[PDB]
RNA sequence: GAAUAUAAUAGUGAUAUUAUAUUC
RNA sequence: GAAUAUAAUAGUGAUAUUAUAUUC
């Protein structure tokens, strides 16, 4: 064992007590030796002839197999069993006996949801104990708050089995959209009532401890000037006609170079594809044209957005890695066409890209706070984040494409090193290098993604720089940072309150919450028999029928006949993955010309081999009428669905 | 997942072909990766419509621990579901489901003989693989051997049952007692025929990838001599011969001091003490208790005799005086206060010469002067210092925190159940691994050759030294016969692996079937046991504890005592190592009562429902009730008294 | 095709850096010796030009870097030149190093040369290189011509000095027990050659690694055998020492009584007497006893270093060399006629044999039962132990495999030993050493006899000294690598302020330790001889030739010896052998020189090792083993005679 | 392939779009 | 013949004896 803190003691205290409890202590202060604490009071409280069973809920792989590992190697020697159960290894085995043959299970929160509408898994009356890790998810649909409604449904029911103790794990509870702390208190409150919790665990008598432990990083504001439009007068009148000779086709009933425009291009392009015609062969033309022209259109913004957040050069690389895969895959006349177009207009850029002239200010606001604090520490480890996985390679090639910058070495965290370039990290997760610098590049989140991220410096002097050029992200930070605010004072309002009339509060609010889901419950659909044909969406090809279409677990949709083999292509995928009882063999394709609209996937399904489509690549045109419908789910899509039989 | 060496890929290519191997790899070359690749690719070998199952053998916890978190973490991934079955995780759990349920399985030996032996696993044919380590063990009666055994006997038998493949890792396959090449030959054979094994796998194409991986740390051997002229062995030899006379007051004993022969008598003597009987029954509890008591401060004064001859003069001293202070401190006794007198009457003198500087132990000068000459080389060094006994362990740590010469030295203890220099007593096999060591020293210690060779894991490093510290020869030559018979290892097995697979498997083959029915022979005694009931007398005192007709039998290996007669025999302190054994739970330890005494007699635990005493016949005498004769045993399985089997009534 | 580690070894030497070498014996020091030279020669200017001088104490070694440095720099268009102690004399040395630009020398040829002052100073070279470096010490030639260059160097004179280039497998430590002495010992090495810089392999040591490799050594101590050959053999000389004792007034086989017999020999040969002729008698008694003493004894030895056999043979051997009986030796002769019929019975009994052998016999028959094809080098102390071996070998049935050689094809060479590393060797498989161990450097140079992998060493031996005096030759060896490793950490003008004081230091000793030149005595004395006491001739007969060599101008002196064909005839200076002087004496043929063709005259060379020292006037008896130790009028030989 | 979460944007909202991340 | 080196054994050592090897 190892000597712990004195907070932690404190934090596992009312857990040990045998109350349902969520505990909330900030980010790395060791919530995990609190765990092993917990479980191991709880276990060895029972007598003889009674035995325990905890589980652990991890909402990520890494946690997954960290906490697996670390359980197992600590409870073994006490004499308890410790296993874990995550997607991959799911399948085929009896998990009700994997279960009951150990005393502590590690699992992701969607195996013990789907065990449990499934039935292997009767009721949660056969754990003793459950822990959720970032026990701040118990919210809407959300796999944790799936298995607390069967919790609660059990609790709440004439049906009465020994429920398990509930532990909730966290650095903040959250305060929804509160706007006062009334409000805060209620949805609190409402998360409480979701996890079944009559205590609220903080650090109190041993603040003085913690603090010398977990160090807040300074939060240095940093609103910069915009750019002041080397590729803004170049790149307009391209957009401007390329939508254009898409209105040659046909006119259509929004300032340029925003997201606006994004959701216009997008419902634009999701409206031309219902445009039916008696010529049908034209249709396929106007159609395939109609698309490339909004495809060609949208990246041109996304083009315009790199450039105004990051280096000119990376928005040129951008199109030109663009028209590169348009090339790649295949020439058509339309297509070269455009492409024409951009690389007539090209000669004018790269050398505007050359330009010392035209370098984005906010860059090099991020260069002076990078010299200056590697100046001041040259052993600085930085982590940034940015918005989109667009501008993660964008910011690298700016930092070794800059010789000001040459003593860093970047690395990338998306989907030995100086400085770390990431997207977005969901919770705590896995722990990595602690850093001495935090810079958001225009990201801010939720005010729990603001607590969690102090985590990456909770040494002391680490700093973190929020870097925009915007006002509404600095507002949204404050809001934030007052947000927490909020949370800490309802809590410990909370906390003053007597353990009964919180109970009942929280039992009100989980009665309230149940009837609401139990009359949520609808005559949803009256499913239309009528024959239906799939087309395609870019070339408006026959891709097949609804009488065609199988449903797999209700959930996953194949075709079957020959006549359907015809009409695809098929290319290895490029991330093999393997979800449920599938397994992910390769992509599919249209085989209508060159089109190579992408349609689905290529699976093996124990035995056979086939085909898996989404509706969100194919147009539901009518056998009968003609009315061409799109839809973006396949659970919005109501017609005959015939479940796959084997015997075909 | 990445960069695996050419030797690995060398090593493990005959056990991705399905043929039963052994591999004989230095020790730090990474066989953990090795046992990866094969039960990787004998996981991904099986069709869809079949699955495999593999079964790891640890000796050790440790390696238990870490081989199961490292197949954990990497079979996870890919769709493997892997556990692991210790003796703290083995009772009341279905070890059949435990199995099938899991696709790999990392066990302790023992384990697996118990749950087959139960019958809970009817037969190995639901492993596919089973893969030893330090397969060197499998030899005698060791829990491979017998897994081995069982493998064996449904091999050879009528049974059909599909096998397992079967891979040993080891550093050395050994020799034995062999004298010469041939001899070394058939023993590798023997043991090959023991695993069931037709392919040696050694390095022989990626050598000089291998050489620049793990070097061979360069070997030395420090002759040096004891004491010139000790006094200290003087003083302590007339309190041997004062101590001798004041018991053979009583007996007439029908050799020398400081020895291992002296020890051997004197254990004798103290046992042929304990049944000598006599009709007063309070002149034997009075005369055998004070004997006992000389014969263990004869003991004692030898241990100290030792302890001085290997360390220092003040050791020993502390090391009595610790022994006094705890008989002290246990209650003093009236045949022992006498004791205490007579050695406080001469600790002036052994504590005025224990710190006399000029006759001091000159083998801790040279390793002094060892340590010295290489920390000045390199400051950042790390040694590792191996000794015999613990008393060595703690003498040596207390030697060198006590030395201003070695003030640059921060030792560190490692026996069995940052820092500079790391002191301990022996490590098992390869065993965990532990930072590097470019200074290994051997004090007065030396192993079979396996040892040998797999202590030179510890400095794998270029440059990485080790002594043989010694004041006696044999230990030296010891060493290089050591080395001689590793000669003969390597050259039995390279001859070996020029063999014909198929002559080679027959030679097995045919060692297999002669050895398994040479245990067919023989092996089946069984002596009848006397329904006469004896009585159990303390070793100590003579007092009487119980009859054999109270004597209950647990499990066939343990045993209780019944009724309330025996509860007013014995008191009891809080164990101070608490374990959990089998279906046991050791709550506290157990002792005589009468008077002075305070004799070891067993202990008491917690089994299933019940709060029962454990005690051993290693620390009672028998005496018979009809003939009257007193007779001495150590193990219960050598007193063939009826057995009467525990049962939930009474 | 260079070697990495080679070009490695030769990049301080080729910054102009005087460079100690050190590398395992058969790395390939040719190809660094040729590498260096190139660059040195190529280095120089037009008007200047480039002269080096390789040294070699062994004339295989000067024909192999000869014939190797001919071949390679004839065609840059350098002249390469030997000079050996052939070809030595009846030349101008001054023009020849002259009129070329590499010369290989054995050292004894410039130390003459320098001597004589044919050659002025060292500055006429740019580049000496010294093979085997590590004997650069004490009185040995390579230290004599350092001790010249030390001379001119720490001297006034500011004549340039050649670079100095030494290459070896060990510089020694000497007799350090510690890393300082060891440390201080290689200082002083380099201070020898005036290094600056100890070149290793350290950046490619994997390279080197994967060429030369460290054979396995093991160690056999077995103990001696069970003796009543030992007793047997014993009381002869107890009878002997018993019959000697009878005219004049410890363990037996071992070198103690060993050096007693020759000191008291030494003793009985100035035991003086009125008579002169009871004195001849009583002291040929007195010799032939204690030199028949000696026999025993070292019979005694080989017994236990071989089969009793072996020492039988040598004995029967002895007598039989020592006949061609005589009154006196009659008795030693049947005393010992009736030894034989006692000892051969059991000299021939399978029962007490050496375990020795047995061992050796074992291991033989192991490493050939492995490997049909093994070649095994076996070295002992001496030759006796040689032929006794070989005889062993072929007389014992289980070693009807083995082809034994002599090296003082075939399957095994038997060997005494070889001073350094030497020539072409005959890759070995297996080397053992049969009680024989020399110092850490021949160590490391035995290293190369089996520098192939797989290649195993043995040391066979019943003394636990032996093995020690090898581990501590191997501790020897890591303090010499540690103190390498720590000198190559400290910056060059340190090393060179440190070096240039130890030059001063030594060069100090060496000038006070010169002592003046003795008073010759030149009364006369009478030189007789030591066997039989018989008058050869008086000192102002003998006349010296070179400084160094004796001979006696004297008809009378001519019929006071005879002489003898040489057993093994040779050419040195200005010298021809062709027979050997014995004591004239019927019953003596005691050796007193050799008669040589010096030059023009004939003339009988002869020892003062074997002539006893009286004086005219008070006749007391001297003996002097050197001439340099016999002080007097010594009158110089010149051709009138 | 499907589900879930977070952020921004349009909207009165149920929602929708995109971005990002996770899980089965 | 002379010179020189290495090892062993005596000696506090300077040295000496012996063995082995080399060289002019
Ligand atoms: O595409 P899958 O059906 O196999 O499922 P998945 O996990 O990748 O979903 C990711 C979504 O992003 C799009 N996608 C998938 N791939 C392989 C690519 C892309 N988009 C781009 N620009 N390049 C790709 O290689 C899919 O639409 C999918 O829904
Ligand atoms: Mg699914
Ligand atoms: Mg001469
Ligand atoms: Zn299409
Ligand atoms: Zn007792
Ligand atoms: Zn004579």
């Amino acid at each position: 064992p190892f000597k712990p803190r004195n907070y932690q003691l404190e934090l596992a205290l009312p857990a040990m007590k045998g109350k349902n409890t969520i505990i909330c202590a900030p980010t790395g202060c060791g919530k995990t030796f609190v765990s092993l604490l917990i479980c191991e009071h709880h276990l060895k409280k029972f007598p003889q002839g009674q035995k325990g069973k905890v589980v652990f809920f991890a909402n990520q792989i890494p946690v997954y197999e960290q906490q697996k590992s670390v359980f197992s190697k600590y409870f073994e020697r006490h004499g308890y069993r410790v296993t874990g159960i995550s997607g991959a290894t799911a399948e085929n085995v009896p998990v009700e006996q994997i279960v009951e043959n150990n005393d502590i299970i590690i699992l992701t929160p969607q195996i013990l949801v789907n065990n449990l509408k499934k039935g292997t898994i009767p009721s949660l009356s056969i754990f003793t104990l459950m822990i959720f890790d970032e026990c701040h998810n118990t919210s809407k649909q959300h796999p944790y708050n799936m298995i607390m409604f069967n919790y609660l449904d059990q609790k709440l029911g004439g049906s009465s089995g020994p429920l398990p103790q509930v532990i909730g794990l966290t650095a903040s509870v959250g305060v929804g959209d509160a706007k006062n702390t009334d409000e805060a208190l209620d949805y609190i409150c409402k998360l409480c009532a979701s996890l079944d919790a009559s205590v609220i665990a903080t650090v109190k008598h041993n603040l003085e401890e913690l603090e010398q432990v977990v160090y807040k990083p300074q939060k240095f504001f940093r609103k910069v000037e915009s750019r002041i439009d080397k590729f803004k007068y170049i790149i307009a009148q391209l957009m401007r006609d390329t939508e254009s000779l898409a209105k040659r086709i046909c006119k259509d009933l929004r300032e340029f170079g925003t997201q606006k425009y994004e959701q216009w291009i997008v419902t634009v392009q999701k409206a031309c594809m219902v445009f039916q015609m008696p010529d049908k062969d034209e249709e396929s033309r106007i159609c395939k044209a109609l698309f490339l022209y909004t495809s060609h259109l949208r990246k041109y913004n996304d083009a315009l957005i790199i450039s105004e957040h990051a280096r000119m050069k990376d928005a040129l690389d951008y199109l030109k890695d663009f028209f590169s895969n348009v090339r790649a895959a295949g020439f058509d006349e339309i297509e070269q066409d455009l492409t024409q177009r951009f690389e007539e207009k090209l000669q004018e850029l790269e050398s505007v890209s050359r330009d010392p002239s035209n370098e984005n200010p906010k860059l090099e606001d991020l260069c002076f706070i990078l010299q200056e604090e590697y100046h001041l520490n040259p052993e600085t480890i930085t982590i940034l984040f940015v918005k989109t996985r667009a501008l993660v390679d964008a910011l690298k090639n700016w930092i070794e494409g800059n010789p000001k910058l040459s003593f860093l070495k970047p690395g990338i965290l998306t989907g030995d090193h100086n400085i770390l370039i990431a997207t977005s990290v969901a919770d705590e997760g896995i722990d990595i290098a602690q850093c001495n610098l935090v810079i958001l590049y225009e990201y801010v989140g939720n005010v729990i993604k603001m607590i969690q991220t102090r985590g990456r410096g909770r040494a002391r002097g680490s700093k973190c720089f929020l870097l925009t050029s915007n006002a509404g992200v600095i507002e949204k930070e404050q809001i934030n940072m007052y947000k927490e605010k909020m949370m800490n004072d309802s809590i410990l309002r909370l906390q003053t309150w007597d353990e009964a009339v919180f109970r009942e509060k929280i039992l009100h609010i989980q009665t309230h919450e149940k009837f609401i889901r139990d009359s949520q419950e609808k005559p949803k659909p009256v499913p239309d028999k009528e024959n239906k044909k799939l087309l395609c969406r870019k070339c408006k090809a026959l891709a097949c029928y609804t009488a065609d279409v199988r449903v797999i677990e209700e959930c996953h949709y194949t075709v079957l006949g020959d006549a359907f083999k015809e009409c695809f292509v098929s290319r290895p995928h490029p991330k093999p993955k393997q979800f449920s009882s599938f397994e992910k063999r390769a992509k599919i394709f249209c085989a209508r010309q060159n089109c190579s609209h992408d349609w689905g996937i290529h699976v093996k399904y124990k035995t056979f081999e086939i085909p898996v489509i989404k509706i969100e690549s194919f147009v539901v045109e009518d056998i009968a009428t003609g009315v061409q419908t799109l839809y973006s789910k396949w659970k919005d899509f109501h017609f005959e669905k015939i479940p796959f039989d084997p015997a075909e």
